[PDB]
């Protein structure tokens, strides 16, 4: 009688664990998609007297830092 | 299951990198176009007593130095 009890306990535990793993995978998807993609969309201007960089940047992801 | 996760991670990384490269290429275009083109538009006069050069220059790019 213990065999079937063990079988169902393991079945439900395995289902819980598999659902956890799948949720983590889809979270990884959503997190890597919106991670932050920064590129340049036009020439920069480097003032050499004051050493100041004026650059136009395009960022279609999360708000990152420099 | 890890295979598809790796595939999407690499796909998004590759897209970000390719966009960076393309932005850099177009920035190079814009930068080399307006780099500064200086030529002469008339005869110069070289005063030999004072050694002074009076020259008419045409510059259709960035403000350079001599």
């Amino acid at each position: 009688l213990s065999g079937a009890v063990t079988a169902l306990i393991l079945v439900i535990a395995s289902v819980i664990i598999a659902l956890v793993v799948v949720g983590f995978a889809f979270g990884l998807f959503g997190a890597f998609t919106g991670q932050g993609t920064v590129a340049q969309v036009g020439t920069a201007t480097l003032s050499a007297s004051t050493l100041t960089l004026t650059v136009t940047l395009k960022n279609t992801g999360a708000s990152t830092q420099v």
